[PDB]
């Protein structure tokens, strides 16, 4: 018995579609992730509502997805909406139109549910021979960044969430709020940094991040920076997924690209055209989250974290796996 489900993850910078088969032995890809960087959360941090052109870019993507889904029968579809939709005061209008295009009304899940699913998606395939738990998963999105940590596998299962928090900082939100100059000035960077560390302080009061022995980073910013640190001339998910990057290499690319002009960034084809404008915001968030989790680890059990593993499996996989296994019961 196995159901074939379709999943859509609608974030702040992009919207993704994935369709797969799900049974007792995990999931089996039918349609590997289709990415459309529609920037639906553009200016939402300031305006608190979706812009007309954003809405429209989303409907264009939606209609294409409806087309892809209609090319293979499915037992169900779950459309998940995150940060950008949580903040948009005109979200109902948005949901009303996606509902008539895809048949399903989008779900605006809270920040902790987003973290739970993201942890599921990234942790259901890790190789225990290579990565020691607790697993701390960082989903750095356009508008939100969640920190989720599981058990060490002794006092509690490695797949059971021990702490989860969704911070309201992201690659998009931080760029629009602080990094206004091309390239950003030291003063803008310092203000982005100060804003990020304050959110981390709040997050740490909830998530005991110092228990981490392995940092898994998911989403656009992490994978792109990792691809850049590897010297890739064009993006290639197969080589980035599961790659361990040292903190030294991570701080270095993060800083180079942060301080880079948008014209300079474009020379690197590995960076999706739709991420070039906000990569600076992701660089600052990522570097600070890494530095803070490391310090928290050394204080917790006397060991600093000096690397992280990039993963191409995040919220989407969690969506399709959860929904799938949820249908295989009801």
């Amino acid at each position: 018995e196995s159901v074939t489900v379709a999943g859509i993850d609608c974030g702040t910078n992009s919207i993704r579609l994935k369709i797969a088969r799900v049974d007792a032995d995990g999931m089996h890809e039918v349609v590997p992730r289709i990415l459309r960087v529609i920037r639906l959360g553009q200016d939402v941090d300031k305006t608190h509502r979706f812009a007309d052109e954003a809405l429209e870019r989303a409907y264009v993507a939606a209609r294409e997805f409806a087309g892809v889904i209609a090319e293979h029968p499915i037992d169900g579809l779950r459309f998940v909406a995150t940060s950008a939709t949580r903040d948009a005061e005109n979200r109902e209008e948005f949901e009303d139109e996606i509902e008539r295009i895809l048949g399903v009304r989008p779900e605006v899940i809270p920040g902790t549910e987003e973290a739970d699913l993201s942890f599921l998606g990234a942790t259901s395939v890790v190789n225990r021979d290579d990565l020691p738990a607790p697993y701390l998963v960082v989903d750095l999105g356009g508008g939100s960044t969640e920190l989720v940590i599981g058990g060490d596998g002794v006092s509690a299962p490695t797949t059971q969430v021990q702490g989860a928090f969704s911070m309201n900082i992201g690659s998009v939100r931080m760029t629009e709020r602080h990094l206004t100059n091309d390239p950003p000035t030291q003063t803008q960077i310092d203000e982005a940094v100060a804003d990020v560390d304050e959110h981390i302080d709040e997050a740490f009061r909830t998530v005991d991040a110092g228990k981490a022995r392995t940092i898994i980073g998911v989403s656009g910013t992490v994978t792109t920076m990792t691809a850049l640190a590897m010297g890739l001339k064009e993006y290639d998910h197969t080589v980035v997924d599961g790659h361990r990057l040292s903190f030294e290499d991570a701080y270095a690319v993060d800083d180079k690209f942060l301080r880079m002009t948008r014209a300079e960034r474009r020379e690197y084809k590995t960076i999706h055209p739709g991420r070039i404008d906000v990569v600076g915001g992701g660089a600052v968030v990522w570097s600070r989250v890494l530095a803070r989790v490391s310090e928290a680890a050394k204080a917790d059990h006397g060991e600093a974290i000096d690397s992280f593993v990039a993963s191409e499996h995040g919220l989407l996989d969690g969506i399709v796996l959860d929904y799938g296994r949820r249908l295989l019961a009801q």
